[PDB]
């Protein structure tokens, strides 16, 4: 498939950089031919790669070997419509449930068939598909949308019909989890059911804020389940109206975080850190927004996942030196 071609002397270094940026397509075998290394890579453009690599490279097409199924079967049977949107090969597994990406236009009993296949080939108790928190269409197995998801050693109650939750962000949450220091006071601006907040358990105090009450209900259940009731303070409100202070501030709202930077700088103490999440073709825009608003330094930046062609969800840790 799509591969990143580089001189093999840079092999291990490039592999590591692709893994941290969720770009390594682990379903293929990195292959070495001649003095070149070919790394199977996920959807990405040459321009943004230049912001995470200083060596020369080439993106190319190439057959490579791999490291029942579902993705296997659906891919051929419905390749017709899949090939044109209707159906996606990508799906999410939140705890006990599976959520397919069937942009319905596909018949209903056709949707039940796929869900049924999924239910059959994928260990789960329920299968749904969708259409921000959107309405779900049940397609097989148990019809319960409430489940518990395990990640990074902790547990999270999630009701997929009520709040937004991406299991794909477990890696990014684990990254932050390890940077947290004992004396930190964390402000999780858009907490959902509390994933970053539970992840930041090393801190001495955490403020978990969200405007969705069901989200806050799951948050509370999660604070208890993980035994962090004397650590995490749940807050039902629009974050703009909350007056709290912290040295570590999390902004997990990609599409609109840019509209909340002023509030974030008001919460953050100087010398503190803001973990910003945004959508972009690269890191330039976000850096500029922050550079104009205060004196800061980027400490680490990562591509989190793809959003659409030449569009990605990005993470940047900004150290705020002076406001
Ligand atoms: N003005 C606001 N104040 C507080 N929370 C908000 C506001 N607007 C949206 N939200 C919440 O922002 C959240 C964005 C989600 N990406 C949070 C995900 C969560 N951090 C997780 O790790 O699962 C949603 O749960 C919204 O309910
Ligand atoms: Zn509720
Ligand atoms: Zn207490
Ligand atoms: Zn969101
Ligand atoms: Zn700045």
């Amino acid at each position: 498939p799509l591969c990143l071609k580089i001189n093999k002397k840079h092999g291990e270094q490039t592999r590591r950089i692709l893994i941290e940026n969720n770009l390594l397509n682990k379903d293929y075998k990195i292959t070495s031919e001649g003095n070149y290394l070919y790394l199977p890579i996920k959807d990405v453009d040459e321009d943004i790669l230049k912001s995470i690599l200083n060596i020369e490279f080439e993106l190319v097409d190439k057959e490579l070997e791999e490291k029942p199924s579902f993705r296997e079967i659906i891919s051929k049977k419905y390749r017709k419509e899949i090939d044109e949107g209707l159906i996606s090969l990508s799906y999410d597994v939140v705890g006990d449930l599976v959520i397919l990406q069937i942009s319905d236009e596909v018949d209903e009993k056709i949707r039940k068939e796929i869900g049924e296949l999924a239910y059959k080939l994928i260990p789960c108790k329920g299968v749904f598909r969708r259409k921000r928190v959107r309405e779900l269409e049940h397609l097989a197995g148990e019809n319960r949308t409430l489940t518990i998801h395990k990640e990074n050693g902790y547990r999270l109650w999630v009701d997929i019909a009520k709040v937004y939750f991406s299991p794909r962000l477990g890696g990014e949450r684990a990254r932050i989890m390890k940077k947290v220091s004992l004396n930190d006071v964390v402000v999780d601006m858009f907490a959902g059911v509390g994933p970053f907040s539970i992840a930041c358990k090393n801190a001495k105090k955490i403020y978990a804020i969200d405007i969705n009450p069901h989200a806050i209900e799951l948050l509370k259940k999660n604070i208890k389940l993980n035994k962090l009731e004397h650590k995490i303070i749940p807050i039902l409100s629009d974050v703009r109206e909350v007056d709290v202070k912290g040295n570590r501030v999390i902004m997990n709202l990609p599409k609109f975080a840019h509209k909340f930077i002023d509030k974030a700088l008001d919460i953050v103490e100087e010398g503190g850190v803001i973990h910003y999440y945004t959508i972009g073709k690269d890191f330039d825009k976000a850096i500029k927004l922050f550079e104009k608003k205060c004196d800061c330094e980027v400490l680490e930046k990562r591509i989190v996942k793809s959003y659409a062609p030449r569009e990605y969800i990005l993470a940047l840790d900004f150290k705020i030196n002076k406001k």
